[PDB]
Parts: structure tokens; C-alpha cells; sequence
């Protein structure tokens, strides 16, 4: 089997994805974050605390003929941005693009934190890290993707994510024409339960690239690209004017620059971040500062290849026994 499935920005600067997911016997459908650097199916529900709820479409067990409650499962989960959810667990059908899944864990939200509330675009998070991560309680679940895995012609997905436009994840083939050039495979540890890889090093703009291994992960769930100060700095010297502010929380530039292109390694290959793509528009409505789609990942403990970095590439997450990750350029 497989499944394709578009994905579209939930507003004009990237800010995370959405794709639709059918839930449920008739189908609900949820517009989900799916998330490589995660490992919940969670969902916005019947069940939700009834003030955290602010416009988002929400799942409705009791309206489903194939939902059961996972009798005393709960889930409870925090982010790196701070946010969280938690509640209990149902299982049901769930499919993507075409491809199905019975007995899926359907995490029901009973209380998410404000950041999710005052987003009203997502409705819930679809997890495709390793399930090793997946903090249903007190017996794991898997992923819809390790789910899957079996019944797919080839057991990879693909994330193919548009800059200021919609994109699509595909599950069990490699669409050969959705990318330029060839695909570049490189090693992944699973130890952290990440899709955990190693760069082989960058280059700003025009400049010479530095070979220096940079360990990171390849997160879709995250919207930019955290590197090590030393990397961050290098970049952000050659804007005009931009500054690490401690009181945004990061780099900022003059809203008037135009950026530098970003360039990382992938083995001998190389990927080519285009200079629009780091540019996340003014810290505030009418701000001539504006926020840096690239910042440190000093003060998070990994650095992470977030959504600046991987709309940049057609990215392979192979499930393989010994899984791996593809980048091509686009």
C-alpha cells in the first residue's frame, strides 16, 4: 500500500503544517501537525477541557463505530517550546492520503496547554519519530508510520514541504519526480528516538563551505533551524545589523536586508537554503526588526534540522531495520 496526503502552512510565514487525517468510522476529519521529532497521535476531542478549546475541529468518540477506549491508558506530553497536552487513549481507524491504519492509538486530549488553544488551525499533532518515544502509559504505542510499516510497498516516508506553499508527505514510495539530482543517504542513530543524523558541514552565502560534523535532528515539528552558537554567529555577521536580542529571544535583522543563502552538508552533497527562507517577518505587527529563521540551538541541549531547513530538500525517512535518512535537492 501507500498514502499521499498534501500539506499546506497554516499561515504566510511557515509557521508549522497541516495535513488532513481521516479519524473514525464515518471519517473525522482532523488537520494534524505531523511531527518527525514526536511520537503521539494526538487529537483535540470531545473531551477536551471546554475553555481550551478555541475554534479547532475536534474528535468525537462516541460517534465512531470503531473507536474503544484503550481501557486505563493515559498520555501526558511536553514539548520543547514548553507546550503540552495530556489525557487518555482510544483506539480507531485512521488514514492518510489513501493509507489505512486499524487499531491506531488515537490519543484524546482532556487538557492542552495555551499555546495549542490559541492556535486554532491545528488540530492535534501526528507523531512519526521512533515509537520508543510515544509516552502512552502503561503500555507504549506505535506510531501511525510503524503501524503502517508492514502493509507499505517500501517502508520509508517522505516529507516534500513547500516554501510559502502547500507540500506533500508521502508513505511507502519515493515519488522520483518530486526532486532534482539524486537522493543522498546518511546514517541515523535512533538512540534518542530522533531520525538523529550528522551534517557534514555549512557554508553561508557565497562562502567556502567548513566540513565540521554537526549532529542534529530532522524535525518537522520544529519551525527553524537551531545550530551551535559558533554556526549562528557566522551566518548572522554577515547581515547588516542583526543582533542576538535576549528580550525577543533570539536573532533579529533589520525587516530592510536581504538575506544570505545557507548552505548544509549532507555527506558530499549539499543543500542550498535560499536567503527568503530565514526571514520570519517582524518580531511584532509593524516592527521594522525582524525574527531569524536561523537561531542557537545552545540553550535546547540538540540542534535541530526544523522545517527552514528540510522545505530546503525532499526528505526520505527510511524505516528500514536499520533506518537512514535521503536528502534531495528540489
Amino acid at each position: 500500500s501507500t498514502g499521499s496526503a498534501t500539506t499546506t502552512p497554516i499561515d504566510s510565514l511557515d509557521d508549522a503544517y497541516i495535513t488532513p487525517v481521516q479519524i473514525g468510522t464515518p471519517a473525522q476529519t482532523l488537520n494534524l501537525d505531523f511531527d518527525t521529532g514526536s511520537s503521539d497521535l494526538w487529537v483535540f476531542s470531545s473531551e477536551t477541557t471546554a475553555s481550551e478549546v478555541d475554534g479547532q475541529t475536534i474528535y468525537t468518540p462516541s460517534k465512531s463505530t470503531t473507536a474503544k477506549l484503550l481501557s486505563g491508558a493515559t498520555w501526558s506530553i511536553s514539548y520543547g517550546d514548553g507546550s503540552s497536552s495530556s489525557g487518555d487513549v482510544y483506539t480507531d481507524t485512521v488514514s492518510v492520503g489513501g493509507l489505512t491504519v486499524t487499531g491506531q492509538a488515537v490519543e484524546s486530549a482532556k487538557k492542552v496547554s495555551s499555546s495549542f488553544t490559541e492556535d486554532s488551525t491545528i488540530d492535534g499533532l501526528l507523531g512519526l519519530a521512533f515509537s520508543t518515544l510515544n509516552t502512552v502509559s502503561p503500555t507504549q504505542q506505535k506510531t501511525f508510520f510503524d503501524n503502517a510499516k508492514a502493509s507499505l510497498d517500501s517502508p520509508v516516508f517522505t516529507a516534500d514541504l513547500g516554501y510559502h506553499a502547500p507540500g506533500t508527505y508521502n508513505f511507502g514510495f519515493i515519488d522520483t519526480t518530486a526532486y532534482t539530482g539524486s537522493i543522498t543517504y546518511t546514517a541515523v542513530s535512533t538512540k534518542q528516538g530522533f531520525w538523529e543524523w550528522t551534517s557534514t558541514g555549512y557554508a553561508v552565502g557565497s562562502g567556502t563551505f567548513k566540513s565540521t560534523s554537526i549532529d542534529g535532528i530532522a524535525d518537522t515539528g520544529t519551525t527553524l533551524l537551531y545550530l551551535p552558537a559558533t554556526v549562528v554567529s557566522a551566518y548572522w555577521a554577515q547581515v547588516s545589523g542583526a543582533k542576538s536580542s535576549s528580550s525577543v529571544g533570539g536573532y533579529v535583522f533589520p525587516c530592510s536586508a536581504t538575506l544570505p543563502s545557507f548552505t548544509f552538508g549532507v555527506g558530499s552533497a549539499r543543500i542550498v537554503i535560499p536567503g527568503d527562507y530565514i526571514d520570519f517577518g517582524p518580531i511584532s505587527t509593524g516592527s521594522s526588526s525582524c525574527f531569524g529563521g536561523i537561531q542557537s540551538s545552545a540553550g535546547i541541549g540538540i540542534n535541530i534540522f526544523g522545517d527552514v531547513a528540510l522545505k530546503a530538500a525532499f526528505v526520505v525517512f527510511n524505516g528500514a531495520t536499520t533506518p537512514t535518512l535521503g536528502f534531495a535537492s528540489k
